[PDB]
């Protein structure tokens, strides 16, 4: 018409993050030009947490901690590994939208308040033994959750097959590093995962008992 | 100096994808640490709609159908034939930032009240037929638009040279899915359409009638 | 619990840039299924700004004039030296997160009112000398802090070595125009610099005069 | 006093219709010169809900349908039956305040937006059929509760007994008509039911096993 | 005009019981499309108030008791005497619009703290003796005001003609039940009148001392 | 559910007055037990306004004048004749829900201040010649439409058919007195109409050329 | 102090204008820059009303009457007199800050609603006949105190003295014309004043009988 | 009343400006002891303006410019000879209330952003040649309807004759300047005119073609 | 446009008395119709005080005392005197815009809570002994700043061409008295000033050693 007044609703995909406007998202009970994005782990496609391991470590004010150092190769397996020892059989077309590396952590003692701080970096070849402990230089501020979470991205038998067919160049190996802003060493709980976003592809089709029909 | 009360508009380009600070945009008529997209189509570059067809599709509760199931091939030849059909002459320097396959949707009834789901993937190889009927998992939900746009990124006389030249790699085939969180079947009227963003660099020249001056 | 009424806080990081919840942002002091990016200069890394020169042009109305047409070996060549002589020594592993051409802006002339516009595109192959003029369409609006940064993104001893170990591949070549929305030509003074984010690994270590112990 | 501030509550019935002044209504947790009517389902008397039929109509547009068109004899004998079959032994002295026709609407399908439309006539005589399908010409707007409730208003042994009292006479034999504001033909379940608004004089007295005392 | 914004107020009277707009009501120092009644003793016509006696009643948890058991023949009595003794001489033709059994009450002993509870019938017959005592089935709520109005509607020398001009046709004898919602006995004080609201059509002339002129 | 918190919309019906309940009308962009009406004009049935006659009227302060006198058999010569000139062809099966005398003032002279007021009686028996002018006894006042809308309420060939059927005794005769609140005399324009509310019954189906099909 | 946040009065006089400023004034129980003179009545000097005559006049449409014609030596007569008759004896040294001509005008007849409406000239020679009625152009809205007062500005025993003195050439001669924004002709009742503005200097001296001490 | 609670308005004249109070003022959608003046242009009176010249004036930072600088005879020439040539015939009495000198500024170039700034010089003697350029002291800040508006003040059938009645004497001659706050120079665009405000007092009297009656 | 909805500055200059458009200094960070006036000090030119003595006076209640009573003579000899040997050289044209007593108050002692009052009077003729001591009439109320400021409005090398010129003539001789609304005597001192209004009309034009270039 001549004249509007209300907001409507618009979404966006890039490269599997979706996006909605923003004065749509505002009322949910000009800023119109403008967009959000949705959070992962709520937007579309499955979550698939494999928790590979925990961890204490130790830090010292103003310095973090390496919380992972894997090879390449290493990383690779114990992914590929858990990642199909977990889904067997996987049963329907699906598609591995991302992987994120979350790292969440606690305090292994009650009463203390700091906040947590981290950083990260993805690398391509296993050639580089990381620091075991940095200072604390421009780091990732750690929300209240208390994780991190870094995305990795950017069918098979075997863990050979997987290698023979470069899969793994898919996504990267990552390291990570983790400290607090307090004045005092802190003891920390660490919980390291992978989430994987999946967008499966299933037919509207039963199960049957062999033989069908 | 020493003290400071207002906001200030800073913007950021990050692969033709254009932001702007919060602060600046909520004060239109700490937050300003954070930044919001410009959505494509309001944002900078020309929008042109190439609309490729039509089709209505019937949706039963709980699944989803396919709207588009070209072979690479295909979908190459249709782009860059609807494009240049529309486009010739491209008489200046000019860049394609990006391309979004874009499904809008529609009841083919009225009084229905439902809202509209969606899912994509971006495909390499041609190699795999898609099934025409999925279940609805963890869909994407379409804005009161109607609309699900999807980014495909990441000069030709012919389709022959445009393929010679690899182009094709430069933007992915799309396949989408559509249904509906109804309890009923739904008949959809589908309209399916590229809409490229272009960036027009045309020189502050006239055009004369031939001889010039 | 049964029942929880407050927001957390959480964080997503995607190739360097990091992402924050929206509730949580609002409340410094549904939204929260939403997150916005950190500005970058304020996000986590360091910057570091390499001002490369200064340069006045003047601007008729609805046009935008070429700010800068250095060849590809020009601008790789102008790049590393300036970072390299800045830096020098590189004493820490560290990594380049992102690389960003800023163009700041400001009016030769006092008293007068009108808005920045920008449009820059990022080459791979020098073969093409860019317009020096062209027109205005569908430009970037620049804010208020008269700044356009475009991100060009996606340890050698010497420039021959960079161009050996081909590391200009990771980093575009831009060019960029500048005009204004004024009715009159406006003369304009343009700095143009790069600004490294830079994440340092530092390791928890003094620096001792030699012999150490 | 010379002076009063607060609201006070005030009642009448008219025909036992209950109206309460508007002010004391507002002021619940002039307008005082004003009253308003006691829902009479919420009202004072007790409520008797007798259930008639389920009947399913499918309505065009811009039309409505004939709900029932009994009879003036079988109206009064379905009243009549039901009534004293639900209600046998009447123990007490009471009095019908009034006797409404209930039509109860829902779609037959889900995912259906639009309004109930309803028109209804009292009639005298039997002594006219009803068409079955007419136009639609300022109907009743019909609530969201899904309900048009008509007054029908203004002991005995035997359904030949009523007759003959010529108690028929107290109450109108409705007929009424439903259709919708939907563009489209829509199914639709009805449900036609009796409530009598009885005012019950049951004595301060018990009920004893014979012989009492 | 072609556009309006000012609420008007409009009146309308359905059997002596007038109407007004809603939205003009409010307004007083769509709703537009709804009515309130005028209180009765607020609205047109003269109020005329004969008190016809007291009475004092003990009343029993969840009971109610008759307040007066008068046969039709005595109700008629004592209204129409008590009538014509109070307004002879009636000098102007004037209009009985309706009367009103007023029922006042009071608790007989302070510190109490209850809501009264009434339930009147209008019988046509003085066959039939109440109940001196009923239980409390869905009552009516008196109001603050502690007084039950109840509507009886629907120029004589004697009682004898009023009579025989069967006069007493056009209104109901009324019997009423008091109780409370209390939880021990309660002493209360009744009193009972007759509001007669009186529409007088009084000539615009003079009372002269004969002979006039 | 175990709880509820919004208001859903119901309707009743009553003699042709329609009523919907207040907290659904005062929610349209406890209270629920109440109903308003709607409004006669707005709310189901067709108006038909047949417009009788224009009189001017001067009225002395504290007084109203008699707007119409008519005897019964003229008040039903005229409303029938009016009626039924109008109407036919009555085509479709109708009912008559309501007449209303509606008297519509004006002044005579502009920048007058003052408000209306009128007093009116129905008529059984034009027995009686009502005086031509009276005294403001407690009136009705008139909003600010200037309109006073009084029911008359509770298929002929001719006028003597309709009087042989005795349909006059279906609605009352009025007379109407008008005056103003003015201190000074007023000279006024009145209009006196009938506004008849009518429920058509119109079947679906076409009005064919003979002979059909 | 170094900083200050409290509004101070101030205060200044023109020609006996009394102003105050505007920030203090609106704070009684930038903005400061200005002023807003007192109110003449209300501010310092007493005030004196001489009334001097009442007129009525019938005033049409679109004109303004005459309301007083008196020639300049008559003018001067009356206000001498009318002002000597009042005060003598003049005991103490005074200035007479200001002469208004007040000119109060109310409606002959209730419930009339209009505004008045006023223009005045002042004069120097009585040579000229002023038009007894004009047309309104451009005229004085006079406010709902229905006064229009002009200021006339810029100790004799006789009224020859007076005018040999010539003190006459203190004050001009009005002449002012009332009309109204009614669309009818309205009578109206004129009082027309002079309001002297006296500011006294009484010694601090008591009154005593002769001989004093 | 012993109580009064709503603002009266009231209005005074003082050498034909006219005041109003400001609680009435500010009441329009003590206070009341204070005035605030109509504004001259929006108040009573004919405005009548007479545009005498254009001008263009380049301005250096902290300087104004002369605007005008005619001799006291040339003044009166233009003001006569305009003001002359457009009035006749001056068909009634009338009175010039006031006449301003108006100075209307504009940038001549767009995207300027400064404020105007002024001052004036009354003169009564042409012996006097102003500077050119004077420096800013204390200037008059213009509003944003750029323009300055000075009073002068304080039926000849010749300017000869104009001159001989001497009637020059009743208003200035003004010098202007004009300057800005600017940091630049400035081009400006002046328009220099003179509105008269005009009381006319034209008789209720029709114009008759001659011979009249 | 055909609509307006901001509001726009306006000026006026009365006299040297400036004014803006109330609308527009509320609007600082119908009304626009009313001007308010520049507080003369705080508005256009120069101010320069002239402080000339200072004064204890003892005032009863009820009463005000003399500041001053200088002769015609000896305000003038003040006056010029004070303000040329302030002055000279006199550089410059200029305009004495007005000049203001100006009488500042303040208590002798502390823990004093009272207001000061003030009158005046402008004199033509020292041919008058004012009273030392007068009793509070209507005075004006002095505000906050506790100054009483009178304007006194309406180039040579000696008192006597002072005189000669008749300069004196161009401003009244002021007698100003000051008392309080205390209940006790109250001791105050005073300070007496003129405060100088001054516009400067200085060339563009250095001041260069002699000789000139």
């Amino acid at each position: 018409d001549y004249s509007y007044r209300p907001t409507i609703g618009r979404t966006y995909v890039y490269d599997n993050k979706y996006y909605k406007n923003l004065d749509a998202v505002i009322k949910n009970a000009p800023l119109d030009n403008y967009l959000v994005a949705e959070d992962p782990f709520l937007g579309p496609g499955k979550n698939q947490k494999l928790t590979l391991f925990k961890e204490i470590r130790n830090v010292k004010p103003d310095t973090m901690k390496l919380v992972v150092g894997w090879k390449g190769k290493e990383f690779y397996r114990e992914t590929w590994t858990r990642f199909m020892e977990d889904s067997f059989p996987i049963v329907n077309d699906q598609e591995v939208m991302d992987v994120f590396l979350v790292v969440n952590m606690r305090p292994t003692r009650p009463n203390r308040c700091y906040k947590f701080l981290a950083q990260h970096a993805l690398r391509c070849d296993p050639d580089y033994v990381p620091h075991d402990v940095i200072r604390i230089v421009e780091p990732s501020w750690v929300g209240s959750n208390n994780e991190y979470r870094i995305s990795l991205a950017k069918y098979t038998n075997s863990f050979e097959q997987f290698i023979d067919r470069v899969i793994w160049e898919n996504f990267y190996k990552p390291i990570v590093y983790i400290g607090t802003d307090s004045a005092e060493e802190e003891e920390i709980l660490l919980e390291v995962s992978l989430v994987f976003k999946v967008k499966e592809f299933a037919p509207d089709a039963p199960l049957f008992t062999g033989p069908a029909y």
